[PDB]
DNA sequence: TAGGGTCCT
DNA sequence: AGGACCC
DNA sequence: TAGGGTCCT
DNA sequence: AGGACCC
């Protein structure tokens, strides 16, 4: 039934990848930005003061010469990014993607193909590779030591794959299920990576500083733990079952309890190729609600040659928007267009009548 | 491009299986009741003047003798039902059910593979099966004619098996798409079939008298329609494309319109086992809201063997209500319980919390 | 936030 | 269609 | 309606 | 979760 599952976490992945691109940012600090924000900035900026979604004010003013570059065009970054995934999936099937620069894969049926091969002695010999959460030591003769220790094996090569293959570094975290191998993978933060031991599992969940920081507890959750005095970890490992139970709902609450223990079932899920394809603007008020439908054809342009692209080919379009909330216009794709923009453009339009910030997705793919 | 679709219709279905189970009953006209209502009743009844949907008064006092059998409990017609559906099945794999009582089958490829074997002059000995709708030649050089007529052959195939093998009786109309498959399995109306050629498809469409009798247009479009003015089938095929867009949407309407000329290119889908199991109780006011758990209890008894029987289990449950509109309180299943009553019970209370009828279904199969 | 994405109700 | 959660 | 069921938004 | 459609 125990599980070894690994997080593979890029280094301010957008940074990277215009590092690798314009090369003499490499030693210089770099901010990638959208809109008016730094969503992301390599070391040397962060380190010289930055953090991810500061003002390109409150920041560039916070700093000298930094370097910036536009990284509203998703592009480069969603390619590298499922890269990524196809490399871990060659290591074991089931890769499980969290944004564009998480994968989790569950490395259970591959460590027990390893162990087996192992014969009886050099067993003895297996090594742990990087660090062990908390300095715990580790026991040759515990099974559960043995399986996360060979994990920690697979996650050095599969970083060292992504380094050698792709030219990017980053964190891996081994643990016993999804929540922990993601608590752990941050431990060393730069490009290191980290093994949780049983036996210190308490350890990882009481070092969080509010139960906001479980992952699996998001905004909202968080606030209405907190008007029930809720705010440590250990708080909500105490709280009373039923109260919570006829607080949250029986599904909300009895999951973010468990999580609050460390405790967390759900299998790593194969995400396989993506259930949609879409592209967005801000622009604080600027669609004058008439004119601002050429952003419209914007957007199904690149969006186009996209869902070209994969094969499959999309069933529904979309139309999304927001107010000086957001709302969704929904409809299938007529028949025969699937089979090019002229159509498609008017039928996204009447969409528009139906009804800061504009979008188009496609979904429903077959 | 062109198919060959057969709608098969069983005659007063519920009746029939009740007939199959007490014969004392054939000779005597029959009605099948849930709570005030004769939801259907076998032909000699229908004839000693009753329909589906009458008082057990406005209908019992409409009639003599009258024979009353409860159908509250679908069990057995859901058996026989799904019995039909396996044995069209065998024809072709590929068959779409539409409640308990009606199929579609796509007899495209098998209608070809049977022209292929058939020799250069045996085609001209290529019959019918049943009547022609509107009394229509036919013309032994027009392949889509010689289609639809192997299309009857298949169709009546069916029906005598279905007879042969399960007891049951039923119409069945061959026809290009399901529209009009469905439009003409009814046009004989007791234990008989029909096949529509092409030449008919306007006589067959305009043979309706309103709208509403378009399957795909329901109680609301319908309303709507009558809004603008259009009322008969070509009201709705003549009026302007533009403005029925821009008031249903141009899914809604560019749908129906083409509805409204006899052209539907929905695709017969492969219905396979259902995706959900639910049960239901009426009771014009009689859930105090407290005592009415024990219905809950009720529900589940039953519906738990069904979820059981599968295979296949639910990983969600989901309750229903009604008020002196409907309410859902959805939520998943606890992992291991999956895996009897007692703890599902206490999961359905609290739902039952968090809010003239009661239901329970269970939902998302895996 | 930005510019994506995913699953549930 | 909209809500909630993630990066 | 009754007692089911299905797909879309 | 609720709306719309079908039998």
């Amino acid at each position: 039934s125990s599980r070894v599952i690994v997080h593979v976490d890029l280094d301010c992945f957008y940074a990277q990848v215009e590092m690798i691109s314009n090369p003499e940012l490499k030693d210089k600090p770099l901010g990638v930005q959208q809109k008016y924000l730094v969503v992301t900035c390599n070391y040397e900026a962060r380190k010289l003061g930055v953090k991810k979604l500061m003002n390109v004010r409150d920041a560039k003013e916070k700093c000298p010469q930094l370097v910036l570059v536009n990284g509203e065009d998703l592009t480069r970054y969603r390619e590298m990014s499922y890269k990524v995934t196809e490399l871990l999936e060659e290591f074991s099937p089931v890769v499980e993607r969290l944004g564009f620069d998480e994968n989790f894969v569950d490395l259970t049926e591959m460590v027990e193909k390893r162990l087996q091969q192992l014969q009886s002695d050099e067993l003895s010999a297996v090594t742990v590779s990087g660090h062990v959460y908390n300095n715990q030591s580790i026991n040759l003769l515990d099974v559960l030591h043995i399986r996360l220790l060979v994990g920690s094996q697979i996650a050095a090569e599969m970083r060292e794959a992504m380094y050698n293959q792709l030219g990017l570094t980053g964190c891996a975290g081994v643990a016993s299920n999804k929540l922990l191998a993601k608590l752990v993978s941050g431990v060393f933060k730069p490009n290191q990576q980290t093994v949780l031991l049983p036996e210190s599992c308490q350890h990882l969940i009481h070092s969080l500083n509010h139960i906001k920081e479980i992952p699996g507890i998001g905004y909202k959750t968080a606030k209405c733990l907190e008007a029930l005095g809720i705010n440590s970890v250990r708080d909500l490992q105490t709280f009373s079952p039923k109260i919570l139970e006829k607080e949250l709902g029986i599904s909300v609450a009895q999951r973010i309890q468990k999580l609050s223990f460390g405790e967390d079932n759900s299998p790593v899920i194969l995400s396989g190729p993506p259930q949609s394809f879409s592209e967005e603007d801000s622009f604080k008020k600027c669609s004058s609600e008439v004119e601002a439908k050429n952003k419209i054809e914007e957007l199904l342009a690149s969006l186009l040659n996209r869902v070209c692209q994969d094969g499959r080919k999309p069933h529904t379009v979309r139309l999304i928007i927001r107010r000086y909330g957001r709302e969704s216009r929904q409809c299938p794709i007529p028949s025969h267009v699937i089979q090019v923009m002229t159509p498609m453009v008017d039928i996204l339009m009447k969409l528009f009548r139906n009804m800061t910030l504009l979008s188009v997705c496609f979904c429903n793919l077959k």
